């Protein structure tokens, strides 16, 4: 007859580090790193991206000849281009402002293409001559479909004045170009005026340019340049034009409500038709752990990016007629620490639901404060900056390595904190289990020192399930024990 | 006859949340977040701010007839503006990096205003019919006090050739501007010369620039357009003027001297007669905590922003013939631990001072040393960029909420993992209490296993203070034990 | 006759501080702080860096005349330059995108200067008298060595036409200008046209510039103004220019090789011919610890930067025959952390217990190898690139660096902190268990007089006490001794 007192062990083989030591060996462990994705492009939040393909923003802005198959795309929420569109200015040129462009562009409410000017309103002028090779169009030469390209007629260039009154309730947004010539001759030819302006005037646009004949060299065949301009109409305002030749005049104008910011995004993945919270280059991401390593560019409400490869919490027991000091007991499967009775009426394991659940609760805790306690928000990560503009770039690198940084040595050493705490934590409870079985039983029987006690008398099942529950009877064997000894 | 050992406890009911459990009960705690402001405006470190009322900088600077009356103030730390500024630009027209003026007008010292090229210095211009209906004073047309209008005068408009030596010892700010007319004959009448241009050189400054005539929608109704400038005039430095027309001539510059910078706040509250250190646009703060939720835009030396709402740390134990085991003592005043006495004289409770004071200290010095070990520094927080810069606005943005984040990440882990050690950390002391006393009992006694000891033999009150006071002598009532003892 | 229990002290005088308590000394102690640097500029991976001794960049690149040291240097990881320059344009004006050209001329992988356009590619103009007093060579007029200032020749200045196709397999670096006069008089007396302009372009690039004349400051005694651009040129384009006066030809171009980036340091220090990893201004740094407070201002890998000026981790004893629960100072133990002090018939010693002590030792190095260790760090360049009009920029980059340093002091003095009480409590729970171990054995032979040590009832020798310290005890053996003993 005696009585000892163990712990839980089993099978497992999962392996954790504390502060110091390293491969430690744990019954249950827990991950709190996000290693996995969809890999595909879903909605975000239920509204489906807008994909250009192999476009470009400014060439289906424009109305490019081979990217005419977007025309239908009430809203969007980002915007996926392919890091090197194939199609984007057939005619060589410029888009002055770009980038925030782009930027103003990302997300869109509503989007709708009118028309503002029909080709009738230039009776003085020749609407039907002005096609290039360098836009190709099913092997005939063409221009692009949302501007028009005025030229002499009639050997006769008159001016144009026209105003244009915004009646709609929402902005406008407004193309239009000016093309350089290459020669005096060619200039001649063209406009017939050896010197020409324009004049662009709103409620707050006031400019005016004129047209830089040189020398360039050939792109795509062309000596010629083209530069665009855009701007932005109130509700209630007028644009009024005015010049003299090298003018490209809008045809089509874009009704535009923006009510929100995102990016842009360069991946060649392809669309999935799913719903998710959070978007990355290579798939989507949907996991609650406050951790992760896919990808640093991310849309939306998103995990941390950490550079360690494993951050995993002890949970579980230390594993490995005998006790708590030489090891953990296989034979009992119920809780995780507990009694293993012997006597001549029989033998067993019995479980301590007490201290279990107490342990099981706040171990739980633990790990839920732990993940919980993090805060997220909506976020949009890309690369915004041309040539030209490298410092912000870097400065923005900055930002990204120390953030990336101060979380990863965080993390590291939160995680390597608490499993030391966790494992000490249960040392402690099975100590004060072994002290609280003690002190009780008196000198009614010996400490063998492994962690057992060998009663003097006999304590039948009865007396064992009242030692358990707490309540013993000393006097009532005090005899019985004393003429026992020696 | 029996001793035992118990703790402090009171009516307190302030919860504190460990990392294992959530808001178990304790005597006493303390808040380390500051939710407090005195909503109204303080000076900065004893400097008068700047307020504006319902103008804006530049109406202020260039002295739009019913916005100021003269400047006052000769020094400043922050500028307090509204945030749709009424009168700001009566004629319509924009001035050139407004913005960075702005910044740079943020902090100054000895701002005076003098003048520099009296009126009487146009003896060939007209200068008495520059007025406009766009600004108008007591209901007559007028026009901005700094600057001057030039109109030809007997139907001729000679050329302008003037320079100006800066003979004062400090820096000077000069502003100028060019007009542009609607049409060529409304040019004719303003001017003689129907081409013009202006010039201006200094030791750094080379501008030429030229009107620009087109149709415009009207802005108050006025279709013209005025385009001011700005310079920093060195202290043995000259500057040059030439022109022929549509040219806005400078009458007064103000002596600046600058070190340092501030940010411009928009906020609407009042000003108060009142002296802080750190400010918000809703109030004024001052406190020692480390960590507030007030407002995102702060200048001064301010504690840091959190989302968190309730930050408690815990100072104390854990509410709840008696034990160790039972719970508090409600009766035993003045002490944290301390014995339970009784004898047969009497009964009643003593403390013991030195465990409480070293407890008292190792709280103390561990809420002083979280308060203390952060860092300040002078900031100036604000949003300073216009429509057209949108990407670094979005940097800054993501900056912010970078920071955010982590602060409130690390303050709550911190907090929540220093209660789980405070509030275990009295259990070692009183364990240790308990088995010093049963050390120096030994066999004397028997432990009734709820915390205290019944004697075998009488102890009386100098026995009792001797126990307490760790002189007890075993051999003295050791027969006595023995006897009574069977 | 007696068993006592005790820990090493010594005669150290390191003091550390925990959470709950100031001036804490311990008998051993480590700094994981870096304050030292040799004071010597010192080359990067191997690549020694440009120093530019008193010539700025922009005169360096355009050939100023008193910047005659012609020393060739392929490859460069970065560039050195003094606060302020003295010899930067001789002649008064402007250098276009500075700032930018300034940042790409960071480390560079290849550099060379040849020649595109030979003087003698000029024979309707003058290439003589572009000579100016601002820029004297020996006591004589001249003008910057890689450009030509033409002048009108026979009272006359023929419209010039001329293009460079790119032959090289690199990328080429060109530079050109364009002078500002003062009057008409001067403008006919120089290149005879009243009206004047300059077209430059490339497959990129479509440039139109005008002179402007007016009347400006004297500055080094003249009045005019040069203003210079620049452009990359592909490895297949070509470059045409066409102007008709006030035109300022490049002569020689530089072949260019880009593949990293870096930045540019502003200091005063020697060279110093060594092979470091970190730069500063004030000298280099070879240290492994991850935080130091020398400079905020570094290029490479380089620790973390603090403003704390003492860092000392704990990894040592509570310093200061019976010991145990009192003062533990045993200057006798010198071979250990945790032992026994013995006293019989045949003598006393102070014993230790390896298994403990090795536990102790190993559990303290791997905590401050871990601390050590767990640090990132990438190559980082760290400057100060912002003109007079772009201080809202400079602004928000110094809030980044003002918001990362207090981040980082913050938490590294707490951590400090809290590892300094875990450590300070270890080995007290050691140094407790191990006195339950010699408990339990013994039972009742020895009468534990609470001290810190137990006294036999029986004789135990050295043997007995060599085998209790072993962990084996015979109670039987000595039991009816301990009996007889017991009054
Ligand atoms: C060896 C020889 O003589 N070869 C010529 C060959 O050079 C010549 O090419 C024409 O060259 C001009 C440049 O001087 C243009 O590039 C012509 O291109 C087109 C185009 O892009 O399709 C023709 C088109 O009708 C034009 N469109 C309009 C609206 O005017 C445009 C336009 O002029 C330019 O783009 C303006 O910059 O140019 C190109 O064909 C050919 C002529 O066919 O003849 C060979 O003998
Ligand atoms: C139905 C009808 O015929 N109505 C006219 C009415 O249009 C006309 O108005 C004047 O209209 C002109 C535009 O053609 C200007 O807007 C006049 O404005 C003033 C102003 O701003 O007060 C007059 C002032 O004297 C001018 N100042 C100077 C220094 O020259 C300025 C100036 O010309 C412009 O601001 C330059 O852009 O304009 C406006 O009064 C009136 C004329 O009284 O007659 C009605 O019959
Ligand atoms: C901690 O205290 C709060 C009381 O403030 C408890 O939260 C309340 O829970 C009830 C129902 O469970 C809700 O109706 C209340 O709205 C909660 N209060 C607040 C302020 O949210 C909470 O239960 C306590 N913690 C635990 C573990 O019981
Ligand atoms: C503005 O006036 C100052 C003072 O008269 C001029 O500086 C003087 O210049 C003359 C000759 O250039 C010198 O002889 C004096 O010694 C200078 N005086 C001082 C105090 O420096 C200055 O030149 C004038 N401005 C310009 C543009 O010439
Ligand atoms: C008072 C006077 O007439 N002085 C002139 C000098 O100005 C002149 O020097 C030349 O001046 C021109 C500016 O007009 C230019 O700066 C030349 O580079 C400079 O050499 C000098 C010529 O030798 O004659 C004096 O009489
Ligand atoms: C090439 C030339 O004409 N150089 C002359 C210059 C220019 O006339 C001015 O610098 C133009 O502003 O002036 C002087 C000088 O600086 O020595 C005399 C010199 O002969
Ligand atoms: C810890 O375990 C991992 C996994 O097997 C192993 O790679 C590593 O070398 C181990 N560490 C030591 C110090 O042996
Ligand atoms: C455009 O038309 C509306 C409708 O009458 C008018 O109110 C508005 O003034 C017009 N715009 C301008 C600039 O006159
Ligand atoms: C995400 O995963 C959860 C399980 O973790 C699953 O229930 C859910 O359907 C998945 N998809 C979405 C859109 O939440
Ligand atoms: C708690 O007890 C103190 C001690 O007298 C008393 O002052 C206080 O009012 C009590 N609080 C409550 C809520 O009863
Ligand atoms: C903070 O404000 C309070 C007023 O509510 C004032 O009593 C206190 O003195 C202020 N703090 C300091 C340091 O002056
Ligand atoms: C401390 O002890 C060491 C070890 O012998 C000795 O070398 C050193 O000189 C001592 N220091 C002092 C100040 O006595
Ligand atoms: C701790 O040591 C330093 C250095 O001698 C001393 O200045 C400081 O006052 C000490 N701390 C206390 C609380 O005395
Ligand atoms: C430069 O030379 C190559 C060599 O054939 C030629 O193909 C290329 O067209 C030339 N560049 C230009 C702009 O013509
Ligand atoms: C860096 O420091 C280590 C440690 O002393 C030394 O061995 C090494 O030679 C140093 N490196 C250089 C380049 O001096």
């Amino acid at each position: 007859d005696q009585i000892c007192i163990g712990y839980h062990a089993n099978n497992s083989t999962e392996q954790v580090d504390t502060i110091m030591e390293k491969n430690v060996t744990v019954t249950h462990a827990q991950d709190i790193l996000e290693k996995t994705h969809n890999g595909k492009l879903c909605d975000l939040n239920g509204v489906k991206p807008l994909i250009l393909k192999d476009c470009s923003v400014a060439g289906w802005l424009l109305g490019n000849p081979m990217c005419d198959e977007f025309i239908r795309v009430p809203e969007w929420s980002y915007i996926v281009e392919r890091a090197n569109p194939a199609n984007d200015l057939c005619y060589p040129g410029s888009l002055n402002d770009y980038e925030e462009l782009k930027h103003m562009l990302s997300r869109i409410n509503h989007f709708e293409k009118i028309q503002i000017i029909p080709k009738s309103s230039w009776p003085n002028h020749e609407t039907s001559l002005g096609v290039s090779a360098a836009c190709p169009y099913q092997g005939a030469p063409s221009f692009f479909r949302n501007v028009v390209w005025l030229i002499k007629k009639n050997d006769a260039y008159p001016t144009i004045k026209i105003s244009y009154n915004n009646t709609n309730r929402e902005d406008l947004l407004i193309l239009w170009g000016i093309h350089h010539s290459n020669n005096a001759e060619e200039q001649t030819n063209l406009y017939k005026n050896p010197i020409t302006y324009i004049s662009v005037g709103t409620s707050t646009l006031n400019q005016r340019l004129a047209p830089k004949i040189a020398t360039r060299s050939q792109v795509n065949g062309q000596r010629g340049r083209m530069d665009f301009f855009w701007t932005i109409l109130k509700p209630d305002d007028a644009i009024h034009f005015e010049s003299n030749g090298n003018f490209i005049a809008p045809e089509y104008a874009y009704k535009i409500v923006k009510k929100g910011d995102s990016t842009i995004m360069k991946s060649g993945v392809e669309y999935g038709h799913c719903n998710t919270k959070c978007q990355t280059p290579v798939g989507a991401i949907n996991s609650s752990m406050p951790f992760h390593n896919i990808h640093p560019l991310t849309i939306g409400e998103c995990p941390k990016y950490v550079k360690s490869n494993k951050l995993v919490l002890a949970t579980g027991l230390r594993n490995s007629i005998a006790g708590f000091i030489e090891g953990g007991w296989q034979g009992m499967v119920d809780g995780w620490y507990g009694y293993h009775h012997s006597n001549e009426q029989g033998s067993g394991y019995a479980a301590d639901k007490e201290s279990t659940q107490k342990a099981i609760d706040g171990v739980t805790n633990k790990v839920n404060s732990i993940i919980d306690k993090m805060n997220t928000q909506f976020e949009a990560v890309g690369r915004e900056f041309n040539n030209l503009e490298r410092r912000i770039e870097n400065l923005n690198k900055k930002m990204e390595d120390g953030f990336l940084d101060v979380w990863t040595y965080n993390a590291e050493l939160l995680v390597l904190m608490e499993n030391e705490r966790t494992l000490d934590f249960h040392d402690s409870n099975v100590k004060n289990l072994y002290d609280k079985v003690r002190l009780q039983l008196r000198d009614n029987a010996k400490e063998l020192g492994n962690g057992c006690f060998e009663f003097y008398h006999k304590c039948d099942n009865e007396c064992m399930e009242s030692v358990r529950n707490g309540t013993y009877d000393y006097p009532q064997y005090s005899e019985e024990a004393r003429l026992k000894r020696e």
